[PDB]
């Protein structure tokens, strides 16, 4: 099973920068969503969940086919709440109907990370919409109630190593949990991309509690929370070393996150040797917009 990148006909960097800009302008405009968090974090989670269905063993799933647009995937319990990000993107797609679904969903995550002052994430075009019968079954995205061994094994299926896993999880500085979506109730909401996930893990006084959905989570007196899978990064000695590294080196975290997140979004895709180089989009701020 091979998925070859195919550039949308006649398109180049400037076309995609226009889509980036439309997403970024709408992020700025629709600021009230989710108690003024805005749509940045849910777009990051959307890009990760359309990519995190990938299976390295048979190349099923992943971002290429844009299959989150189909009912089976759209209605995955693991994806509860991402419909908000889909609705955000719908007018963007209407404005730029030439772009594929997979390219739009992944570009949404890149735009959100950069506009929230995160690292630049190089991004490649060419994902191609595939038919409904290529939609992966539910159950490929990870459980939150598990431990470090579960996290490590889970991410092997996405071809991610310990360093990549710990860097990707730093996205849990963003947004919040919602009891109605996932059975975890949130605290510590944020919409600026920093390494504070790692600082909070190491510096907060955590207490294991049972929430109103009967699930366990780690709560701090400051109002932050950690999933059991988050907290497992300081229970496992190999993860703990990397958590300490990122807590003490913002630039290293940004660089490692950028690589891992681009990789995540490109897993499963074969890029022709003549394909364009990855694009690095300017932020609105860099453009004076
Ligand atoms: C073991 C791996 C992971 C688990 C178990 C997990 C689990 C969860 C859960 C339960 C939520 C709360 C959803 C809600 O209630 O709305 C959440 C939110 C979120 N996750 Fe993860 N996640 C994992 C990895 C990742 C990765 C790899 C990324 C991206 C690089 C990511 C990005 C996000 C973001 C940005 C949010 C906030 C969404 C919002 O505010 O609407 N997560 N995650
Ligand atoms: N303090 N806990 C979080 C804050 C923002 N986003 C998250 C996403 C997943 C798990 C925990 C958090």
């Amino acid at each position: 099973l091979v998925h070859v990148a195919s550039v949308e006909k006649g398109r180049s960097y400037e076309d995609f920068q226009k889509v980036y800009n439309a997403i970024a302008l709408k992020l700025r405009e629709d600021d009230e969503y989710d108690n003024y968090i805005g749509y940045g974090p849910v777009l990051v989670r959307l890009a990760w969940h359309i990519s995190g269905t990938w299976d390295k063993h048979d190349n099923t799933g992943g971002s290429y086919g844009g299959t989150y647009r189909f009912k089976k995937e759209f209605n995955d319990p693991s994806n509860a709440g991402l419909q908000n990000g889909f609705k955000f993107l719908e007018p963007i797609h209407k404005e730029f109907p030439w772009i594929s679904s997979g390219d739009l969903f992944s570009l949404g995550g890149v735009t959100a990370v950069q506009e929230m002052q995160g690292p630049k994430i190089p991004w490649r075009c060419g994902r191609v919409d595939t038919p409904e019968d290529t939609t992966p079954d539910n159950g490929r995205l990870p459980d939150a109630d598990k431990d470090a061994g579960y996290v490590r094994t889970f991410f092997q299926r996405l071809n991610m190593n310990d360093r990549e896993v710990v860097a990707l999880m730093g996205a849990h500085a963003l947004g919040k949990t919602h009891l109605k979506n996932s059975g975890y109730e949130g605290g510590g909401a944020n919409n600026v991309f920093t390494n504070e996930f790692y600082l909070n893990l190491l510096n907060e006084d955590w207490k294991l509690e049972k929430n109103d959905a009967n699930n366990e989570q780690w709560d701090s007196k400051s109002g932050y929370m950690m999933l059991p899978t988050d907290y497992s990064l300081i229970q496992d000695p190999k993860y703990l070393s990397i958590v300490k590294e990122y807590a003490n080196d913002q630039d290293k975290f940004f660089k490692d996150f950028s690589k891992a997140f681009e990789k995540l979004l490109e897993n499963g895709i074969t890029f022709p040797k003549d394909a364009p180089s990855p694009f690095i989009f300017k932020t609105l701020e860099e453009q004076g917009l």
